[PDB]
């Protein structure tokens, strides 16, 4: 469907935000033991995959709803002075670029024509 291809899109990009895969995949209690008793609901660009394969974002918002998830459970459990939150602020920071002018596309042009847009812009 159009609005798979769009979020599919999306998320391509917003990985390409996270070059090292910080938070391509679930964070590990075997390497983290203590982080569910700081996060409760973590989040990662793997768990958004899935549930994007099987359609489960009714609209953009809901999609946007995961990634922030991703962000500010990082920027919670990690200290300032970290690698893991200072990655996930250039990924909110970046990622914040995309999915704003996502959202404007969706909205002005329609939906078909911002998956359109999305599967190849010609500046950014």
């Amino acid at each position: 469907t159009p609005l798979t291809v769009l979020l599919r899109s999306v998320l391509d990009q917003l990985q390409d935000k996270d070059p090292a895969r910080i938070f391509a995949q679930p964070v590990s209690l075997k390497e983290v033991p203590d982080y569910l008793d700081h996060i409760k609901h973590p989040m990662d660009f793997a768990t958004m995959r899935k549930r994007l394969e099987a359609q489960g974002y009714k609209n953009l918002h809901e999609f946007e709803e995961d990634f922030d998830l991703i962000i500010d459970n990082c920027m919670k459990y990690n200290a300032r002075d970290t690698v893991f939150y200072r990655a996930a602020v250039r990924l909110r920071d970046q990622g914040g670029v995309v999915l704003r002018q996502a959202r404007r596309e969706v909205d002005s042009i329609g939906l078909e024509e911002a998956s359109g847009l999305e599967h190849h812009h010609h500046h950014h």
